[PDB]
């Protein structure tokens, strides 16, 4: 039966990462990691996880499963941390918060919920966007539309190209869009933007999904959530797919959620029984362990202020690391100008660079990045900057 | 969008939970469960994986994504646990195995991967079945039939109907198995039937795909894998979904596995490659935690040691509650006969009642099944045995 079965093609970011571990080259730099790096080039546990897991591990009593839609504290916390503490949404109770495997398994859920309980067929997603995503859709049997985004001169939001793209799509149509910390460009539209989307979007009937993957690694946990809250108070309807890898540092945990909002209670919870079947019908329950460690930090103002700081730690390192890369480029000389990677949020950015740069810089330096030039500024430290930056310099 | 959901239907087993708490009745017992239960009536964690998880909480520098895969060592100990320890299968790696979300996370995984990448299109369920097997086969968009296999009047196997069935199956059909402790008959095949079956099955042309739930709830956790180990040295390939979620009481941490057997390696490979596709498109990766118990205490012999007692202690309380069963029935005097319970594995059977039985069971005496009979042995204890017993021969 698996006979003729064809080979899988090589993930794009992923194959990369076993080139990289067998370049047994002194001095080699990965910028293609997409998680995470403190200074000593390392992806520790955050000491409030840590402090929570221990709390769990002297507490639980059953590891009896959890409903399909996970721990109900989780559930409100980060309804509460989506759409802020007093909003409309939570007070009426438009929202139902379903915890699942990862932001990518928000994501899939989402799809086989619509897929399968509406009209919707097209998705709309970003050029570029981060690759998973067509493949997510795909399988759900969904259409992948992609509207313009990305100005490969100016290195910016092209926002009439996108209002152009999207003008394309019709009423019942998703549109994908990323939160904050755009992947893999790292642009993001301006709160007016958003506003203005946010009305295009209620006047072509779109339907919004926002993938919501790096809460407070832009600016900070509230203003991140400006452009969500902008359309939220602006629909009766759209679907918020969230992760908590990268923020508290729990990426094999796999904790995240899919969080449905419709125009009323009612209507609401006759949708998310349909999504608990979509769920029920692919892993059944979500993992405790992660989400536990969440939902306890959260809940507790000890621990949720010790987390809070962590992450603005891991926010300010990153901002330091764009900043040091503009710098050292600009100093170890060469004709170019790379300060649209201070105007851009988040741990990715397009370096600018051609294919065979990208190429070149690995053959020849040992600095491994995204056949895209997609690199990652948590994976540059103050120690190997000065290499990465000469490597650069050399290939342009 | 969501204006005209349908609300889904509740859940068989599900939704009798939700009665039970309400029912303020004093001395109410549910026999509907379908998770073990000491002579407590609680469900806790083992000794052994609470000592794996501080080890681990001691060990962890990072939390990191796994493979697609999840954790080798995990897999390993596996696939040593299913085929054999010095099993062919496994020395000439004609095995693959993938870390997935509990049992039926591994079932949606085969399921998707062979919707996608092979001629199948009709999965034979037994009837009866876990009610859960049609809809995670069915949102693959795979065709469910069903052969038969009780037999309401003898209560045992009905292998001439069950043969009778399968001869419409055609070759390229996958044919599901439940290794042992069938769900909810709790009536298995003996050597000599799985013998015959795997002749049979390699003679037709059928896809085997065992759903390995209960490894050593039965008789052990060698003996209860004897019906694989059949199939397995008769088979060029076949799929197991393998769960550890009863027999290491890790429930809601979803660790489970997906086992894809081929002719060689060479050919595994690829074909494991388009199923760690259809993982990347579900939800990237594996929860490390419960995965991470497993491997540590299978691959420690102080650890090992002491899981295999909590498990024969697991195993020992509920044969012994069928016994206590039968003789409480048979003393508490009605025209009966229920010694077939004590020749069904598992926490599972079909106690024999009609619809109107059991409702009245529940609207009577406060005890609570799935209206199909089922009735869960590890619900009881030596306490509440005699009022059940009670109630049940004042509804014959
Ligand atoms: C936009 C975006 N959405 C969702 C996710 C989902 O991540 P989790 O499922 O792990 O929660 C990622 C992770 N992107 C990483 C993996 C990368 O860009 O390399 C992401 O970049
Ligand atoms: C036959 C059978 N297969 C697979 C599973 C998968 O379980 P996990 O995904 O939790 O690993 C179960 C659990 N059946 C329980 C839930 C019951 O019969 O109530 C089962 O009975």
């Amino acid at each position: 039966m698996f006979e003729n079965i064809t080979a899988a093609p090589a993930d794009p970011i992923l194959g990369l990462a076993d080139l990289f571990r067998a370049d047994e080259r002194p001095g080699k730099i990965n910028l293609g990691i997409g998680v995470y790096k403190d200074e000593t080039g390392k992806t520790p546990v955050l000491t409030s996880v840590k402090k929570a897991e221990q709390y769990l591990l002297e507490n639980e009593t059953t590891k009896n499963y959890l409903g399909i839609d996970g721990i109900p504290e989780f559930g409100r916390c980060t309804q509460e941390l989506l759409f802020g503490k007093g909003s409309a949404l939570i007070n009426d109770k438009r929202a139902r918060t379903a915890q699942t495997p990862g932001g990518t398994g928000a994501l899939r859920v989402a799809a086989d919920f619509l897929a399968k309980n509406t009209s919707v067929k097209r998705v709309w997603v970003s050029n570029p966007s981060w690759p998973n995503h067509k493949s997510v859709f795909n399988s759900a049997g969904l259409e992948v539309r992609e509207y313009a985004y990305y100005d490969a001169e100016n290195h910016t939001l092209d926002f009439d190209a996108l209002i152009n793209s999207l003008n394309e799509a019709q009423a019942g149509d998703v549109v994908l869009f990323h939160g904050c910390c755009h992947n893999p460009t790292g642009i993001d539209p301006t709160l007016e933007q958003w506003q203005t989307l946010a009305q295009l979007s209620v006047e072509k009937g779109w339907l919004p999904l926002f993938d919501f993957a790096y809460q407070g690694f832009a600016r900070g946990l509230e203003e991140d959530a400006e452009g969500l809250r902008a359309f939220a108070a602006m629909h009766k309807e759209l679907i918020v797919a969230s992760s908590y890898s990268k923020n508290f540092g729990l990426y094999n945990e796999r904790v995240g959620a899919c969080t449905l909002v419709a125009a009323d209670s009612e209507t609401v919870d006759r949708a998310f029984s349909q999504m608990k079947a979509a769920i029920r019908a692919n892993y059944s329950n979500p993992p405790a362990h992660g989400a536990s460690v969440v939902a306890t930090i959260l809940s507790n103002d000890a621990l949720r202020a010790i987390w809070e700081q962590e992450l603005t730690d891991m926010r300010q390192r990153i901002q330091r690391m764009r900043q040091l890369f503009v710098n050292t480029l600009q100093e170890k000389g060469a004709n170019r100008d790379f300060s649209f990677i201070i105007k851009q949020n988040g741990m990715f950015s397009f370096s600018g660079l051609t294919k065979e740069q990208v190429l070149r810089l690995r053959e020849e330096f040992g600095v491994y990045a995204v056949a895209s030039g997609r690199v990652n500024v948590a994976g540059m430290t103050p120690d190997n900057m000065a290499p990465l930056c000469e490597a650069i310099v050399a290939v342009l």
